[PDB]
């Protein structure tokens, strides 16, 4: 049971969180630092930590106890099942520096709609989707330690949550019900096409000592 907290850039990650909206528990499977490759110095802007239902060990462990963390990395099939699984999956982006909401979902939003493009998806229903997505960030500033919260349910559903520090609301900002839109966001970050590969080697490194168990169960 060797999951543990990680912090970026004194935005600290526990090992372990229960959602306030879904009651459901979760555990860090990974966390990284975003920022801009300009002006020749890498400023970092964001924290981002990608959380799985605790259910998601036994989901995975069919295929993937076992394996390595140096083979899992190298296989897209792993991170299909993560991205696709019949699990929640909970992502937290942290500022590092102050951003209004449009600056923050910018990129966020560019990512999602070229990889909807990609995949032949984006249709007027992702289109709409993605625009409700945008309206739920403009009414927001996120001074440093604020936080937004992504919760991506296996049912076709994505909840926007905005938080002035690190802790989950209550109540969630929006929901997107759209199937392809909900799973946008983390194959953004962790999917084939994600340009970071650190939350994928997090990940890889994380699981295998879970898998191993079985099973994961909070406390």
């Amino acid at each position: 049971a060797s999951i543990t907290a990680i912090t970026v850039e004194n935005l600290e990650y526990p090992a372990v969180v229960t959602s306030p909206v879904t009651g459901k528990s979760y555990f860090l499977g990974g966390a990284g630092e975003r920022g801009l490759t300009i002006e020749g110095n890498f400023i970092k802007f964001t924290a981002i930590g990608v959380y799985l239902e605790d259910i998601a060990v036994a989901s995975l462990a069919a295929k993937w106890k076992g394996k390595s963390s140096e083979e899992l990395l190298e296989t897209l099939d792993f991170y299909r099942d993560i991205i696709s699984g019949p699990f929640e999956k909970l992502i937290r982006t942290s500022k590092i520096r102050e951003l209004s909401g449009p600056e923050y979902s910018r990129k966020v939003m560019e990512n999602c709609v070229a990889h909807l493009k990609s995949v032949g998806t984006y249709g007027d229903a992702e289109a709409e989707a993605m625009q409700k997505f945008a309206e739920a960030f403009k009414p927001v500033n996120f001074p440093p330690g604020a936080s937004v919260f992504y919760r991506q349910s296996p049912d076709g559903i994505l909840g926007l949550s905005f938080s002035p520090d690190t802790s989950i609301p209550e109540k969630e900002a929006a929901l997107i019900e759209n199937k392809a839109v909900s799973s946008a966001v983390l194959e953004t970050m962790i999917g084939e096409h994600a340009v970071s590969p650190d939350l994928k080697r997090c990940l890889a490194a994380r699981l295998p000592a879970l898998l191993n168990e079985g099973a994961f169960k909070i406390g």
